[PDB]
């Protein structure tokens, strides 16, 4: 029988007071979008509970910003399911119209689904967030786009990503700096350009991104093994790469959870000697999205239920 | 050069209202840059590093970046030898260039590098050209200066992947399509990145990102990557078909001749610069001096490599004789 | 006395009534105020009524803040040039962060702790911006002692400029972004488009205020002094500089609306909302 | 001029300033300093001319200035020509309402009068400095002026009543009536670079150019004792203030000067210490401005015939 090791985190755990209603709302948003063809893939979403993990990973905001993040995190899990998750060239040729979407410069067609919501994203974020702001989110969404196609380069030569190749690439092909980048926007504040590229901000934006990739990896494993052999999965990379057994690889993503989490304390230690408000918002942001993101994915259906009725958990 | 038309083509003018200049250190940084480059093993053949010397790339440099001091124009020179070596051998090349699988999986070590996360190897040319690179502009730029143009480069290589798509299938993109991605594929952007820090100067946050700042950049952009595929036709149609070409694209796409592509690329740069200049009335209300100095920048760009284009070797001999000129 | 139309949103805060009477009775716990018919006065005037109808769209933290800062402007207002000049230095070196007040000076005590309170929700440059306007509202208050020692009515250029710094409204214009919760940007604060329609809110709120309140510094006075005017001509020519002042404001917004970002949107309309907030509060 | 012998009736003696901070000097000095020289004296804001060309104001600017570009050392020699001429040329009551015109002129809501020497000045420099600074940066450099202007009716307050000021009350308002911020606000514009709001109104670089403020302040204070002496009793200097307040002779007056000199040094090179851990480089070029300014300014002061003439001759020198 496998033992799922710990991810422990001295993070707060908190949740948003409109979980509830927004969740609801933001589901219903998804449902009408026509993102998801199959009645039963939207019944599969609403039973995930994506709004649970919008209020988990920002549990300070109101209620209008908690509904416009919820949105986007629905957006990524159906683009994500529907579009990446075969052939490189193919996906790289379907980007530029929604690239245009993406930069304003096309009204989407009646019958593109992803476009028609993604452009009325764009304007929402719009509505509240600086054109510095807007600027930041799309870069990140253009990055986690052209990531889809590494994933679907190694898919199509049938190769598992070598560890060094993957880390580095799971830090944008999992959109979490998307939502990152949604943190100030969503809390009514914004960074200025020294605070927000400040290498030390970078660095436990970098630990907090590598942290949810790789506790998502250790998570949605079993779920993932039904899905082109869990190809793109820290456990998968590292018991292929370095000949483990499935308990030793899952151990080792445990072991690096709690290194970059001695990692982030450290830094975090250095910055508190010279951070600003804002910042310090912002940084205590990264904490509720690592902390929140685990809880979630510890409770979502998403992940659960494709485990092994057999598998110990902490 | 062997004839491809059935008569003459005309190469039409590419009029332009800005500023034409070049740095007084243009002739020294050309030389010492080109060293670099040679000393960098980046290029194989001897007979590669000859027709770069004859290219003139410190000219392109020199006229794009008229008012920076010396050592600005020889860091800035370095990064367009590194580009154009880089363009040539890496993403225009047979082993990555024709299949969109192979370019992808080859960017994570070179990404890597670009992150200041990982040393080169001894026998990686362009990864330890790159790191020396990203070290001389961290030590004259702000984080914020030296991320915006990290950003541009990841632009610039993911945006290879989907020209490696399109050789991949062996098909012309589309005019929507690759005016789009024209905007990335040339690497203009992390030339532009590097203005201010060159200048000695660094626009704010929401002076970078301003939609009149952004708008005055991006038809920057068109106007250099558009009037590249004009000059650039002759000598890339001897590579890949000159696939990603706005006359190819035009004259595939809109069954012209290709005498009628040219014209049309000519009335596309035309109407970007009515719109360049329209803008930046609209910016002139409000523009502070720092964005003022952008944006001179972006005209001194646009105006320099018409001036570039229209003389460097790189471009000029591929043209048959017979070619008429503006 | 002539109206004073203004195209102005007039909102008030719905926390108006609940943070008046908290502010209010921090108010009487300051000991700012020494009678207590002035405490009285005080509690009769709601002047959380004026920082809920000049701030409608702050959360409450940010209405208690703000509500206590008036209350302070109140207080210390109602509380010669050599003697007003060197009893500044003391406030200042509060204001500085620099020393902890004595229990020697009520309105020391208090203002130290709206600098505290301000600093938690403000980003350094947000309450240097703060500092400097009480800075300047501090001294602006030994010229009014310099022209009330030599029994002099000030000039109408001298007044309309001093006035502006004299009221104190750029300490409040200062907390807007601080309260809504966001941050001006140096070059969007300091751009002339948005000190323009800064210094035109101050103008009409000092303009308003001394006709509304109408006496040696007030712009009525001041104007029927220097240029020979009667009363109900002053007055006129004070509706007209309003008038003036209102339709400079729409057209330099509308130009400023061509480039602004949501944050200096946000500022401005926080500006439109002071203007016609104290217009409904002192009517 | 001065005596043979102390004032005191025994030798004084100037305590060493001692300051690890590079002294450096603009490669323009003698160049500008004649041309910014001309420039006053075109001004016609003098009617002290002759004292002030001796005193090599164009040497305070280069020193203070090094690495700047010859169009930047000649706008900030010819803003010092106008701070030594005003503070020089220019009652609480009258002082404070001489002050709306000048303001008005700072927020370029008035035209100065073609009698207005110091107006017209101000107008002309308020523009070239405007010309090579973005609207923040112009602002910072007009809010310093307006806390200078302001401070002076501080002065004529304690002078009108003929009080020494406090220790506590002197030190805050030292900062604010030597006009030393007005040229900290120059260092950037002078270098054409510029701070963002959060790097300026960092915690760490206030306390490092409030420091800095400081240390240039008590040090003109130390050097100008007895020069200021012929002036006011030397009222506004630390010297006189400790002496008086905390009942020192003047011998253990000017040490205690240096005292706070040492301690402010030590305290400016711990504070450093904390924002190497964070500062990008415009912040650690500002910061070096700051250190060129201290040190350049105790070179100046102490070679300085404005200071060095006016100490008796058996005054013993660091
Ligand atoms: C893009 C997306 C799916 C969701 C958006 C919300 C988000 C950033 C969640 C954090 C977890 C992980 C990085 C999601 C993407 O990985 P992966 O594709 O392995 O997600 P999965 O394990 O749920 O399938
Ligand atoms: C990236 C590079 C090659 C040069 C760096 C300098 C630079 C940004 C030049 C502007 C011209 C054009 C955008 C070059 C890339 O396209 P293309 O591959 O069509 O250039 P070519 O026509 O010279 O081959
Ligand atoms: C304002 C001025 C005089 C010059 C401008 C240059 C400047 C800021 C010099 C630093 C030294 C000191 C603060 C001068 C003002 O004090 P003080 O009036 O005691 O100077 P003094 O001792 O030269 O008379
Ligand atoms: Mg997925
Ligand atoms: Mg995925
Ligand atoms: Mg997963
Ligand atoms: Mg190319
Ligand atoms: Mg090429
Ligand atoms: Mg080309
Ligand atoms: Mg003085
Ligand atoms: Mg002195
Ligand atoms: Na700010
Ligand atoms: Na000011
Ligand atoms: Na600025």
């Amino acid at each position: 029988p496998l033992h799922i090791p710990p991810l422990p985190c001295p993070f707060p755990s908190e949740i948003n007071e409109h979980a509830d209603a927004v969740d609801e709302e933001s589901h219903t948003w998804l449902a009408a979008s026509h993102m998801l063809k199959g009645a039963d893939t939207v019944e599969h979403f609403r039973r995930s509970k994506i709004g649970t993990l919008a209020a988990r990973t920002n549990p300070t905001v109101p209620r209008d910003s908690l509904r416009l993040i919820n949105d986007w995190y629905n957006w990524l899990f159906a683009f994500d399911d529907a579009f990446c998750e075969h052939r490189a060239s193919a996906l790289a040729r379907a980007l530029p119209p929604l690239l245009e979407i993406l930069d304003g410069r096309r009204e989407p067609d009646g019958s593109d689904a992803f476009g028609l919501a993604l452009k009325e994203l764009l304007h929402r974020i719009s509505d509240v967030a600086s054109p510095a702001q807007v600027d930041r989110w799309r870069t990140t969404v253009k990055e986690y786009l052209f990531a889809q196609i590494w994933e679907a380069a190694n898919r199509e030569v049938d190769l598992i990503p070598t560890p060094d190749d993957y880390v580095l690439m799971r830090r944008i092909t999992g959109a979490t700096y998307t939502c990152f980048a949604l943190i100030d926007v969503g809390g009514g504040y914004r960074l200025e350009a020294e605070e927000w590229h400040h290498p030390d901000v970078r660095t436990l934006s970098d630990l907090a991104c590598d942290l949810i990739g790789w506790d998502n990896d250790l998570l949605s494993y079993a779920k993932e093994r039904g899905n082109d052999k869990a190809r793109h999965n820290l456990v998968t990379v590292l018991a292929t790469h370095k000949s483990l057994t499935l308990q030793d690889a899952l151990l080792e993503v445990a072991q690096m959870h709690n290194d970059a989490v001695a990692a982030f304390l450290d830094r975090r230690a250095a910055l508190d000697r010279w951070a600003t408000l804002p910042v310090r918002k912002y940084v205590r942001g990264l904490e509720h999205w690592v902390r929140g993101h685990i809880a979630f994915s510890l409770g979502s259906a998403r992940y659960v239920g494709a485990w092994p009725d057999d598998t110990r958990w902490p």
